[PDB]
């Protein structure tokens, strides 16, 4: 039938002291609510198991490490996978990943796709890390993602998830046309991910009142120009004195926003998705094989 | 001072029998009014010297050729260049180009940049030709650009126009992130062009009510993602029984629409442009050198 | 809890020859689908049991009368009421009403609210009839609502429907701030209705490309300024050679569009509704008792 | 000719210590630039001669009074009127009005219309005063307009200004459909005013990211529903540690935003205005005489 119901599980703030066990209870509730509304897949936020720690400068490595996952799923997150399999609803979960390879402690801002059987069918690691690497005094709050993570090493893959071709993006990635295009060329039908986007931008505060605008503009344009359904799940609200943007959403291949959250708390939204709708764009106005002229795009791939 | 006033000269319909002399009178009127409002550059539509002939299926080559320019400017168009130099206002003019090489005819959908001294300082040829190739009987009007024009052979260049770096796009090109990105990488501060966009699309009529949405979405996203000012000049209204989309516009590097037309007739709109505004994006959130990861965008350039 | 899930049942075209029995099958399918997605109420379109007959000029009264309901529900529509009661989902149904009172054949463009028990709990009759009364040759298609209906005689009432205060509007009514305000003053928490809105306006065709814009603008502003959730269910698509606007939607008290259709066929959309959310507006920025100054609004009620 | 060019003079922050002389220099600069761009009228912000003092809790009456005008224009403001007459450009100026009647002080948040001859041709006093009445300790900044001003006593008048019918609104007034409707009924062709709108609202912070949305939604709906051109001039930027919303704008009678500011500093925007454009709405879809049903709007005027 190539039909399904897609859901987004927006998260309200996660406190510094809030435990992973408490967070999983919240994730379970939304996954259950989504299933009750007929959803077959639910998108969760970026770094959805803890508070957004990149806002602080750490001096103790042990303390920094505590915010990362060394297993997936571990005993605490396991319940989410079991419930997903029980109710037949897959999900996209974001978390901080720590893996030791060749004597190096590698840190990634990661997301995984789990199918309706509870099996991990794909992983992606954030390639476009926003922010800075060194502590910057002029900022009211830090954004040290470049210091706490290294660029992803998996490229922008597209995976088969319960008969749907899905690609992942994480937060800032959604603002880069290149990320969307690579997955579009790989045939993605659904492009989804999560985000933590403060409504205040220290470097350019004159853009603060445009935060929602820029976020939604990026989702709509990406979907439209690649003929893909998309979804963005945000962790929102006042988290540790920093306001995070709401407006989690689901978008059609036409760029039309078909579902939008209106609260800054845990909230589930859903939308009926017809995977064949992608054809209205990809077989016509954006029929790549018939219209693209790659011989003129070389500069985009130059190092 | 990095400051200027940009204008867009929207054109109402141009009849099949309307002469180039009559069209020049209309173009001169708008160029003069823009200058009176302080503009230093005015953007005109795609194929701005004739009716949109690609809507018909031609069977006579002599008839087809009549809609093309064999020289630029010819005696009839020259007055526009002279007035531009007199008032100190450059312009972007679209037209059908016919070139004869060793007895072989080359056809392009073209646009040129003329500076405030009336000198041609740049050319661009439409790379993404929309529509179909063969005659399709069911359609109320055809769209045969692929038959009447060859894909441009100049790539997506960026030129110096009176101390402003300007890149050109033509109609359908504005829907392709690749076009915008190439010029963004080349340092464009202003990306502009014209269009003829019917509000009805025979193959996908279910998108007719989204014509304005898709047009504006493309302009906003392109500007924002590349931190560039942009402008789109349309030829609009009921032309030869085909309704063409209005909403000509000027957009800031933030994606904000700063000027918009509301009529479907010849109309001039203007906006103050600060070339240093591009930095709010290009030195921060979209600081290419610091954030882009071209090693992972290779597929975009693969033939 | 004051929580519920609201649904909209958009209808694709209804043919001149399509029977009420066939239409009810379609309505039943959507009501069933909505219930499966957890909805407790579903909004159907204006004149949802037949093709939009006001587009034609009738000379035979018997033929005109055939498009009206003399009972509600009659044997053919009864199944919809039974299913609603079975599944616990109320609905808003629009239809043409014919009633003889005091020797006069009264014709109304009507809508009724049916609760989750299948009981009719309220009626409304369209007060703002758009279009004209006499045949007008210059129009490609007629809009004789003023000829086939008389203004409603029930005012703009607000009813208690399963613990929710609901007010009704029909089509054109949504464009009048007075309609929304009267229901807002009566405490409406949900304001809903249906519509048949052609994408072509004979009197002012220069507004054709703004059809979606004007429709959505009206819904968003109405909701925001009255702190009410709202929903608009359209009968859409190409019906008898006349294209009808899509974009059926559900809107939050903040004016945010939380659900939107993307096809021009029978389509169900849903959204979680928190009746207390109305307080964010009605107890603050739009706290009527604290901010309204009726002594200066007299002209609005002058005859 | 029913034609003119309308301008908006957005103001960047005005410091607590910034003198009226310094502010007039800034106002003169914008009025002169607007004239150079062909404008015949320029709209200035609400309380455009001082910092937004209602953000503080005053304990000294002499201090409060210092922010009010006891005459209009006084020697310091006179130069603005003289230049307006010289260049032929009228304006809408907002200021705090202090009147002494029989030894009793009357306080109003006021705006006046000055024609191109420099003559005061109309006055309006803010009717919908937003905010709270008592000091609220938890708030980072107060909003005590209800304490420092009396509700206007002039109603919502419409005046003749150089052959244009103009109505005035002030800040919060733009959110009330009643204000717009009264002036629409009085035949306003242009409805304009200024505003000071913080991007943060202490009691309902969950609406902070919607500040621009609510502002623009109000302007678009008001214009469309009344078939009137409109303009909103804001005093914006970080003023005394409080961020004020930018996005000053000019809107067509169709609800289309034709001009928008993008900076948070003194900025001039302009737009061509055709007074007969109002007819596209007022003689058709919103032809009051033909469509309105005031006999059913009574509740709106009930005290």
């Amino acid at each position: 039938t190539r039909q399904m119901i897609l859901a987004v599980g927006q998260q309200g703030p996660i406190a510094r002291a809030e435990t992973r066990e408490q967070v999983v209870v919240r994730l379970l509730d939304m996954l259950t609510k989504a299933a009750s509304r007929g959803a077959n897949f639910i998108v969760f936020p970026e770094l959805a198991l803890t508070t957004f720690f990149p806002r602080w400068h750490f001096t103790d490595e042990a303390e920094l490490d505590s915010f990362y996952e060394t297993e997936m799923p571990g005993p605490v997150v396991r319940p989410l996978f079991e419930k997903a399999a029980e109710l037949g609803i897959g999900f996209n979960l974001g978390y901080a990943e720590l893996v030791v390879e060749g004597g190096v402690k590698r840190r990634f801002n990661t997301s995984i796709l789990v199918d309706k059987s509870g099996k991990i069918v794909g992983k992606y690691r954030k390639i476009h890390l926003p922010g800075h690497k060194e502590y910057e005094a002029y900022r009211p709050f830090q954004h040290l993602e470049k210091r706490y993570f290294e660029p992803g090493d998996l490229g922008f893959p597209v995976y088969d998830v319960d008969a749907a071709k899905m690609g992942m993006f994480i937060c800032n990635d959604r603002r880069w046309p290149e990320a969307w295009r690579v997955m579009g060329l790989r045939g993605a039908e659904i492009i989804c991910g999560g985000y933590n986007t403060p409504t205040h931008n220290p470097p350019v505060p004159q853009h603060d009142h445009l935060t929602s605008f820029h976020h939604l503009l990026s989702m709509q344009a990406g979907s439209y120009q690649n003929g893909a359904w998309s979804a963005a799940a945000g962790k929102v609200g006042m988290e540790e004195n920093c306001m995070l943007l709401g407006h989690s959403c689901i978008v059609a291949p036409t760029g039309e926003i078909v579902a939008l959250t209106t609260t800054l708390e845990d909230e589930v939204i859903t939308a009926a998705v017809d995977l064949d709708r992608c054809r209205e764009l990809r077989e016509h106005i954006f029929n790549f094989k018939q219209h693209r002229q790659p011989q003129h795009y070389g500069l985009i791939a130059e190092l």
